[PDB]
């Protein structure tokens, strides 16, 4: 069982810009969620082969993970910040999806989910 190409974090003809929203979102949103203690298992795509998930794509075929969102934001893959929640959203769901009710990684999402929402009501205006 292969790995999928991870989602792109660059896109010529896809519209971008920088805001300070954006700018928030890495800076602060991105940053405290990368120190946080439960972050390391979406730090990076789901690698298949080497956690032997081989179900994994089967049923998650919209993954996203923050290193793919951290490299976006660095590059400024992101027209506004709406569209960089929606990736932490999609994250999130995909953790809830795959997993169960109560298991180890579905409670460090809901950690990270509770965090994230805190962080989000306190970005910038513009
Ligand atoms: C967050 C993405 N992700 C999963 O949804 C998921 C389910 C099961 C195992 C792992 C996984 N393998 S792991 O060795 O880091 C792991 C972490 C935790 Br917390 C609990 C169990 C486990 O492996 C069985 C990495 C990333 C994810 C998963």
């Amino acid at each position: 069982g292969s790995n999928p190409p991870p989602p792109e974090t660059s896109n010529p003809n896809k519209p971008k810009r920088q805001t300070n929203q954006l700018q928030y979102l890495l800076r602060v949103v991105l940053k405290t969620l990368w120190k946080h203690q439960f972050a390391w298992p979406f730090q990076q795509p789901v690698d298949a082969v080497k956690l032997n998930l081989p179900d994994y794509y089967k049923i998650i075929k919209t993954p996203m993970d923050m290193g793919t969102i951290k490299k976006r934001l660095e590059n400024n893959y992101y027209w506004n910040a709406q569209e960089c929640i929606q990736d932490f959203n999609t994250m999130f769901t995909n953790c809830y999806i795959y997993n169960k009710p109560g298991d180890d990684i579905v409670l460090m999402a809901e950690a990270l989910e509770k965090l994230f929402l805190q962080k989000i009501n306190e970005l910038p205006t513009e």
